[PDB]
């Protein structure tokens, strides 16, 4: 069992997942939690998407899938820069220029306007480097890609008018699920063996993760991200 997978063990926690009751119910159904964000969706029908969907099925095959809240296939995305969200009306997760009680839709309008002058930045390619029950860890396909996506994020920080504490150490990922209840330790070696096998299968099938260009989106909940401004 890797250090990374052991995070989700019952032994590592004294309270349920913090998202429980806000982002999703105990039965793994997603709850209203509106916000906005910049993300790259997968390309529907692409070999990348099919590969990821196969990985996602290996996860669903596990009995502990019952303790995970899987998002829809059509929602799959890599976040490039988090926007605001109803559940986190606080600095430094909010622009200081806006009242903390501003309706989410008004923040979306402020940003749609501000993002009308977003500069053309170079394209980047990403690759999958790890797997865990919640999804895929990613980095730049090459070291130069890391530098390019960091430039996108630094530029977004200027437009959005805040930076999170992890801004410079941000872990790129694609979420396949949320943990609803922590895993008993006895099933972990099996998950590790499957994650190892599926990671290598995924890396071969999708050696770069094909995606759409970054887009500023709004959402009601984790099920769907409506593209408002595409940075293509």
């Amino acid at each position: 069992v890797s250090k990374d997978l052991d995070y989700i063990s019952t032994a590592n926690h004294d309270q349920p997942p913090r998202h429980l009751g806000s982002r999703f119910s105990a039965e793994g159904e997603f709850l209203p939690e509106p916000g906005n964000t910049v993300v790259c969706h997968l390309v529907e029908g692409s070999q990348t998407e099919s590969a990821i969907v196969s990985t996602r099925q290996r996860f669903l095959d596990m009995p502990e899938a019952s303790q995970l809240a899987f998002t829809p296939v059509s929602s799959l995305h890599m976040t490039v820069f988090q926007g605001v969200i109803e559940s986190r009306r606080a600095l430094p997760y909010w622009p200081q220029t806006l009242p903390l009680d501003t309706p989410i839709d008004a923040v979306t309008d402020y940003y749609r306007d501000r993002l009308s002058t977003f500069p053309t930045l170079p394209a980047f390619n990403m690759r999958v480097t790890g797997l865990r029950p919640v999804g895929m860890v990613m980095k730049g396909a090459t070291a130069e890609d890391d530098s390019i996506v960091a430039l996108w994020r630094d530029t977004f920080a200027d437009f959005f008018g805040y930076r999170h504490p992890d801004h410079d150490t941000y872990e790129f990922h694609i979420t396949l699920s949320y943990i609803v209840s922590w895993f008993e330790p006895e099933c972990l070696p099996r998950w590790q063996a499957m994650l190892d096998e599926e990671l290598e299968k995924l890396r071969v099938a999708a050696p770069v993760i094909q995606m759409r260009p970054p887009a500023f989106c709004e959402f009601k909940d984790m099920n769907h991200f409506k593209e408002l401004v595409v940075f293509d």
